[PDB]
């Protein structure tokens, strides 16, 4: 169980060696002043992704990320963050997340993680 | 903003090109090992971010990157401090510092376009 | 002609509307002390291809670039790295450019750039 | 200096725990195909300044390194690469690199290493 993610609304769909598909919906609390998905909310989606996908190596920790934005989103929309592994080390671990709605590339996250 | 009252985040400190946004971690911010989330620190580094970008005009968030340094439990009080690292006609990069109790718990560094 | 990616031994074995292959092999000059490839070799390998591929849609230049290093490599090392589009906008555009040598990615970079 | 920063005529100017300055000049073969200094070249001279710092706390391998571009150079131009620790851990380690040239931040260099 992962509190935050509960607390987004995000759940979990698919986990499996070095993978993992989180899913959620924008809702009002998610958003910035301007109307749109706060940058945070995306990241926390595929952060979770990440996060679920590089444990199931393991005890791991988030050490680099990063978040490249393409795409705007208003409440309503439906996300989904795909993690996939790109390295698997000894001490480290990268993950491609993509985080996508209705066929777009809303964002790309990139991370790399510690594995205690 | 909707998303920084749901994570309970208040802003302390704001001027041209900076800003500075407090709060605490809760029982709803941990992760599946009862940490801190990164996504909440993130969240928290992103805010200060986008306030301080914007008092310079309308902008939008290109790229973003947070390193972690130091885990969090639930009560730690954390702070993220942003300046402005440099400022174009359509572009500008931001440091985020994340601290709690003196010690750095994470660096963000993020680029925005600015409209 | 790019003077640096000549300067570096680096060929362009192809190049389309934003995509781009850039070839070359780890020399004694790319070194580090340890014995392998400094890594600023292979970030100018994967930057090459990167700005090649962006700039098939006209002026573009560098904003963020991310390099997360995996594998070491030797002097004698034949080396590739395969730019592809993963966003294109009106202002900018993304790449992931995969750096690999005998079919292992050895590298990974993400690039976006501000198009004029 | 290793083989990649002899070959970039690179220079060491300090060198101290957690720290180093590196300083190099734009010559015409650090040229990319518009004329100004490849990101590559830049990137190269940060990379040495982070690997000079990092190893000054013993070996360590770099894992993720990000590059923020601000403004062109053009070939004549004296550029130094600031290294400074931002964080210090027992496997890991962080620094932040900056890149100027004529009282100018031309880049701004993140990178993290695992310290073996
Ligand atoms: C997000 C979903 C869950 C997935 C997991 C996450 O990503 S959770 C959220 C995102 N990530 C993190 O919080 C990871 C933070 N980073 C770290 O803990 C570390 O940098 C690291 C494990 C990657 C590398 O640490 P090292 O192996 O070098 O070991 P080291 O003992 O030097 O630890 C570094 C610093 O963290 C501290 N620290 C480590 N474990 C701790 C703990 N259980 N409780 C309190 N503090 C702790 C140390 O005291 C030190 O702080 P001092 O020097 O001040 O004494
Ligand atoms: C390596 C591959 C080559 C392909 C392109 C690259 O990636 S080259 C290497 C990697 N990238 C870079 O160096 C990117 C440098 N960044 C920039 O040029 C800029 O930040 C930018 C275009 C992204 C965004 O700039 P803005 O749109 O905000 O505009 P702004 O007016 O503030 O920028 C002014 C500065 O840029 C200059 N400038 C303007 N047009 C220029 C041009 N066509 N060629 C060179 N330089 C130019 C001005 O002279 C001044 O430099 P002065 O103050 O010196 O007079
Ligand atoms: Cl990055």
């Amino acid at each position: 169980r992962d509190p935050f993610m509960e607390a987004l609304g995000l759940k979990v769909l698919h986990l499996a060696p070095g993978e993992a598909v989180v899913a959620g919906e924008v809702r009002a609390d998610h958003l910035n002043l301007h109307g749109t998905a706060h940058g945070g909310f995306l990241y926390a989606l595929a952060d979770s992704a990440f996060a679920l996908a590089s444990n199931t190596r393991g005890p791991a920790v988030a050490l680099s990320c990063r978040m490249d934005y393409f795409r705007p989103l208003g409440a309503g929309a439906r996300v989904e963050a795909r993690a996939v592994e790109v390295n698997l080390s000894r001490r480290t671990a990268t993950y491609r997340v993509e985080v996508v709605s209705e066929g777009k590339l809303v964002a790309l996250f990139t991370g790399t993680v510690f594995r205690l």
